[PDB]
């Protein structure tokens, strides 16, 4: 139904999928954080994308699957964590749960304590990376993460768009 708002920075694929999701529907400003809940998602697949730990994908992607299939992940590796939401990435050679936080920010992001186990990729959608998100990405992860931000934030500059997600 929303088709028409999708940005082009947008896969289509990643667009349908998140009409799974219903945080977006739940928030006042659906577009916006519609489109926001994307960007994030998008984030876990740069992160995650043909990287590889022991011959396999480094990291398991929970965001967007059912809270007791991410229960089944996070019992078969031993990686257990104690928050009510569950890490959107395993990193299955760090051992650490991982969460995503967009920032729609015209700044760089601030670190605040986690636990041991748990890293916070914390990016604002002009392309900044907190330090510890700095520190913890690769080199190609940060390139690939980076350049879809940027790309999605000068898309959002040739409309209200830009604008509207800094109202959520």
């Amino acid at each position: 139904a929303m088709d028409r708002h999708k940005p082009k920075s947008i896969s289509s694929e990643i667009w349908a999928l998140s009409e799974t999701s219903k945080e977006w529907m739940s928030n006042l400003r659906p577009l916006e954080a519609r489109i926001v809940e994307c960007i994030k998602y998008t984030v876990c697949c740069h992160i995650s994308d043909m990287h590889l730990h022991n011959g396999v994908p480094r990291y398991i992607v929970n965001m967007w699957t059912p809270p007791e299939v991410a229960d089944q992940e996070m019992k078969r590796q031993n990686l257990i964590f104690a928050r009510p939401n569950v890490p959107d990435l395993l990193d299955l050679k760090e051992r650490k749960g991982v969460y995503v936080k967009v920032y729609p920010d015209n700044g760089t992001p601030t670190d605040y304590q986690t636990a041991e186990n748990e890293i916070f990729v914390r990016v604002s959608l002009s392309g900044q990376m907190s330090p510890i998100t700095r520190e913890y990405l690769d080199e190609v992860q940060r390139q690939d993460v980076t350049n879809f931000l940027v790309t999605i934030y000068n898309e959002s500059l040739e409309s209200n768009l830009l604008e509207r997600m800094q109202e959520l």
